[PDB]
């Protein structure tokens, strides 16, 4: 473990980052102790109260528990959503120990088509909204996400919806639970403005998700296009024989 | 439709394959009567019995049905295993009115390693079939596929095992329903190797599938690693909300 005194990032983030890294290294294994605050303090010439706001922090995110006077310990993490279920893109940063947000690139309330009222299965003519987002894990960039929603669905929308979870509006607006999706994946290779946007090389592996996501209604409140970077994720899930 | 007389595919061969293109398409939709062998030996200048030898061949794979007289319809596909459940291979292909093959690339009886005796569950030492083969659709490469299966599992394999559906002798060597799987998949660019036996360029996107499939009891059968031709591949499933 690493930390570089004289860098722009705050030591405090440096630590949790790396820590972070161990965890899914298994370089700290679950419900196994973490070192002493002390310990971090004088194995990195630091403070202990910073040490103190890295290990809080993670604390506070769920990646880490204390026990009251006996230390810090890693968390087992939540899975059955993410290899049985269906999850958000913000679940599913959480179920790989990593923090999700979001940054807009672009927001149009359009007009309704054909092809894309197929699609829904809305009415047509409508207002549909398009969101572009990057989606980041750790501030660093993992998606770009083209996403279509039927205005009614969703009402007004903003930067508060955008730098937070869609799905969790749409339940909240709706009060009616996501229920399942139709999703195919395909590979391909970055565009150069995908791969710029990304932070990799043109040309580079990437995962191609296209998701029809419904509310236990049987609407559809989404389609979405995503780019994913191959470098950084992979899809996992289960899969089980009917009879 | 076109039909080029001179080259060394058979006529039949070349109606087949784009009728299977037509319905691929829906230039031809479920359910709905072809045209006749009159019609179509008309359309193209050749023998009704050409006509009729694509057509049965084209029932028999269960891509049309009759019902009455040699006439003949687009057969509606059972997608609910391939969209919500699990699918061997030549199942997957078929849900895609393609028809599967596999050609054997090696086989190796191998003795277990640690790393693989942690992934299937099984016994270490032991014995382990590793099996990689060419996993075609249409007669063209789809997927390179190595596979580990366990030798007690399977007891012993040879070409028409290979050459056909593992998970169908898998259950029937066990008397188990196949149960489950986990599937991993990530994108990457085609290694010359994979690239020359795919038929596509060096470095074209593929689709790594890493897959372990359970028996009903719940011992692993199967641990595969694949490559898969992105410009023939899409995988698709559905996802339920827990």
């Amino acid at each position: 473990m690493n930390i570089n005194k004289q860098s722009p990032i705050p030591i405090y983030y440096q630590i949790m980052e790396q820590l972070k890294t161990q965890i899914k290294n298994g370089e700290l294994q679950p419900d196994m102790p973490l070192p002493s605050e002390r310990e971090y303090a004088e194995q990195f010439g630091i403070s202990r109260m910073t040490v103190r706001q890295a290990l809080s922090n993670l604390v506070n995110e769920g990646l880490l528990y204390r026990l009251k006077g006996r230390g810090t310990f890693v968390s087992k993490p939540k899975m059955e959503q993410a290899l049985q279920g269906l999850t958000s893109f913000t679940e599913d940063m959480k179920s790989r120990g990593m923090t999700p947000g979001s940054r807009l690139i672009d927001y149009q309330l359009i007009d309704s088509t054909e092809e894309l009222a197929a699609i829904l299965g809305c009415g047509h003519p409508s207002s549909i909204h398009k969101i572009t987002r990057v989606r980041l894990a750790n501030d660093i960039p993992m998606a770009i996400e083209s996403s279509h929603i039927p205005f009614e669905l969703a009402g007004e929308l903003n930067e508060s919806h955008f730098q937070s979870s869609i799905y969790d509006h749409i339940e909240r607006y709706n009060s009616i639970p996501i229920s399942r999706a139709k999703q195919e994946l395909e590979p391909s290779a970055a565009t150069t403005e995908e791969a710029n946007i990304l932070g990799i090389q043109k040309g580079a592996p990437v995962l191609l998700i296209k998701r029809t996501t419904y509310l236990q209604n049987g609407t559809a409140f989404e389609h979405a296009k995503s780019v994913y970077r191959g470098d950084r994720y992979t899809f996992v899930h289960y899969m089980d024989r009917l009879s």
